[PDB]
């Protein structure tokens, strides 16, 4: 009645942080590799194919945000029950989360399918452009349930500390999508819609593995059955108090990027937006280790909170920050030193401005862990609303705010955008860190 994952969660927090975060970073790196490769295949199909992907992209990211939001709500709620040695509670959360995956996933499909035509056209698309985007979108929308299920499955695994399988499920899915991409797009000649089917099939296979582990081998720590299922308002509210604000955090980010783009356009037009796009994509690569660490932090602080061990929660939180800080130091030094080389490789025009960008913009990555791990621990203790507030403050008030100030009130132009983004992120990192310290001392008094 105990797994390696549960032993890990109930063990030394530093050991748990390292194991989980390495596992998440590996899984997320394969997801990143898939994305880069798919970007390349699609690029060679022409403007009409890119524009079709472009039309669906906000919807698709919205679907990811909802799925991953439910996943982290699930992870946190399970980790806390396990820490509290509430086995029946952990079982019931898992069952609840799986029923929610069906409700959410299918709702996404049935709501968007009849909406996408009007949506794409309202975006300014006409005739053939509309038709191609719909062919592409409907394949992916068909798998909305699968996506949510996979994310919930991953959430359950992370919640009970099973770093190994959570990682494996990510590797299998993105790895299979990497294999199927050139075969569906070019070999079978399906073009852009081929990329959608490669993705749909990859997700289906992932779900088959997860369903096998959960329902056939039944070798997770949590027991999952409908025989023992009694609807719980408290469980539903617990999941959504982390899950909904997590999803909304992605929305805040998306809105922020829109404004950031408009500022880049104001400063540099098509040239400026191109430089920003490239510099941001490269800098977001440095974000990957932080995300893996955040996922670890949520599970580990959750378990500690359930155990009512504030010392343990604080240790995991601060150790996560320290490790992410060190990693980011190396990442930033690397990009800063090798900016011309890095630019050369991602461009194949905008070289000089991109090099400047790569030697200013990535600086904020060094302070990101202080805010992001705080957000992850807020989620671990179940207070997702605080994580959302911090996310809004960083992305919309600080990032966009300062970027706007430097461009409208100074003569820095493009460089002012990078500087504003850096300054904004760093202020938010300090505020978030201070809030986390305050929250923790409050815990010690409670
Ligand atoms: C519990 C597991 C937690 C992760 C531990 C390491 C897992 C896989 C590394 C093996 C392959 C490493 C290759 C890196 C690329
Ligand atoms: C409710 C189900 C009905 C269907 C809803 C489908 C999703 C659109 C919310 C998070 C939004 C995330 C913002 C999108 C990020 C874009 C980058
Ligand atoms: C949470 C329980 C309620 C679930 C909600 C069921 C959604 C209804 C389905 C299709 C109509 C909406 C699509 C209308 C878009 C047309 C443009
Ligand atoms: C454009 C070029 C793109 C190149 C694309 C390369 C794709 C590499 C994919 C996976 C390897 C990454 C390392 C994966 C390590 C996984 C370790 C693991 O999952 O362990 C399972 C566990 O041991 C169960 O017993
Ligand atoms: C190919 C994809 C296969 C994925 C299938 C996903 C089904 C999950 C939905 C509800 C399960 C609800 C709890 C089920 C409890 C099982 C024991 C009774
Ligand atoms: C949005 C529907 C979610 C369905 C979740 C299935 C299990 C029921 C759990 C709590 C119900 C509490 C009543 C809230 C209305
Ligand atoms: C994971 C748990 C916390 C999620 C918080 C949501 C924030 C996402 C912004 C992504 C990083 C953006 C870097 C520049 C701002």
């Amino acid at each position: 009645k105990t797994t390696k994952g549960v032993q890990l969660l109930r063990g030394d927090p530093k050991k748990a942080i390292v194991r989980l975060s390495i596992a998440m970073m590996i899984g997320m790196s394969v997801q990143t590799l898939y994305n880069l490769a798919d970007g390349i295949w699609v690029s060679g199909l022409g403007p009409e194919s890119l524009a079709a992907v472009g039309l669906f992209f906000p919807v698709f990211m919205g679907i990811i945000a909802l799925a991953a939001g439910l996943g982290v709500g699930t992870s946190s709620a399970i980790a806390r029950r396990i820490g509290a040695r509430d086995k029946e509670g952990a079982d019931n959360v898992a069952v609840h989360s799986l029923i929610l995956s069906l409700i959410l996933g299918v709702t996404i499909t049935i709501t968007m399918l009849p909406a996408i035509d009007s949506l794409f056209r309202s975006m300014g698309a006409k005739g053939e452009a509309v038709e191609l985007a719909i062919e592409y979108a409907r394949v992916l929308l068909a798998g909305a349930f699968i996506i949510v299920f996979n994310n919930v499955g991953n959430g359950i695994l992370r919640g009970e500390g099973d770093a190994n399988r959570a990682m494996l499920a990510m590797v299998l899915g993105s790895g299979l999508n990497i294999v199927l991409d050139p075969i569906f797009i070019y070999t079978l000649g399906f073009g852009v819609v081929g990329a959608a089917y490669a993705t749909l099939l990859s997700m289906v296979v992932t779900s088959l593995f997860i369903a096998y582990w959960l329902f056939v081998k039944r070798d997770t720590y949590v027991d999952i059955t409908l025989r023992d299922f009694s609807p719980s308002r408290e469980i539903l509210k617990d999941i959504l108090r982390v899950g909904l604000p997590s999803s909304l955090s992605q929305l805040s980010m998306s809105i922020a990027m829109f404004f950031l783009n408009s500022v880049a356009i104001t400063a540099g037009g098509e040239n400026g937006v191109a430089v920003f796009t490239s510099a941001w994509r490269i800098t977001m690569l440095g974000i990957v280790p932080i995300l893996g660490m955040a996922a670890a932090t949520t599970s580990v602080t959750g378990a500690a909170y359930g155990e009512r061990n504030v010392e343990k929660l604080e240790t995991a939180y601060l150790y996560a920050i320290k490790i992410a800080f060190m990693i980011e130091l190396a990442v930033v030094a690397f990009i800063m030193l090798f900016a011309p080389q890095v630019a050369y490789l991602f461009t194949y025009v905008i070289k000089g401005d991109l090099i400047s960008a790569l030697r200013t913009l990535p600086v904020f990555l060094v302070l990101t862990p202080f805010g992001m791990m705080t957000s992850a621990m807020f989620q671990g203790i179940g207070e997702g609303e605080k994580s959302l507030i911090l996310t809004i403050f960083r992305t919309l008030v600080m990032q966009v705010g300062f970027a706007y100030i430097f461009v409208h009130y100074t003569t820095l132009g493009l460089r002012g955008v990078w500087i504003g983004i850096v300054i904004g992120n760093m202020v938010a990192a300090i505020v978030g860190f201070l809030w986390g310290r305050m929250r923790i001392s409050a815990l010690k008094k409670t």
